[PDB]
């Protein structure tokens, strides 16, 4: 219900640093070029307690269904099996994954009319920009 701002389809309309980002994380090159190219849509939807997230593109189509707060396992775009929790802070839905020892925080957040989703690895940082489709 503060989660309805989030519900819809989401074209991606920029991205910034994706590319260092993927490589920070450990991502291959095929995957990284392949991957870098697509103009995925990001689409959210909620039923009950339960958040889907969809990603389709021409590279992959991803989906994950979670309840806030409850840890669950995730395979990613480029086929990594990790531990995932998703919570809802201040309004913005956050996204550890922790994998191989390592973990990666991606951020979703309604800024205007976008949704601007923060990807963070170490000190990288990778800013991805989402509009209604
Ligand atoms: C490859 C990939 C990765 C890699 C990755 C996964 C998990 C942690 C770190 C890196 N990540 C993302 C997030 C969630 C992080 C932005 C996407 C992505 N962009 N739009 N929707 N999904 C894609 C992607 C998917 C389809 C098409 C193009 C890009």
């Amino acid at each position: 219900h503060m989660c309805d701002a989030f519900v819809g389809t989401w074209k991606l309309v920029s991205s910034e640093n994706f590319d260092d980002y993927m490589k920070e994380v450990g991502v291959g090159f095929a995957t990284r070029k392949v991957a870098g190219m697509a103009k995925p849509n990001m689409i959210i939807s909620v039923n009950g307690d339960v958040i889907t997230i969809k990603s389709e593109s021409t590279f992959k189509n991803t989906e994950i269904s979670f309840i806030l707060g409850q840890e669950f396992d995730e395979v990613t775009a480029d086929d990594r099996k990790v531990k995932s929790t998703i919570t809802l802070d201040g309004g913005v839905l956050v996204h550890v994954q922790k994998w191989d020892g390592k973990s990666t925080t991606i951020k979703r957040k309604r800024e205007d009319d976008k949704l601007v989703v923060e990807c963070v690895m170490k000190g990288v940082t990778s800013t991805r920009v989402y509009e209604r489709a």
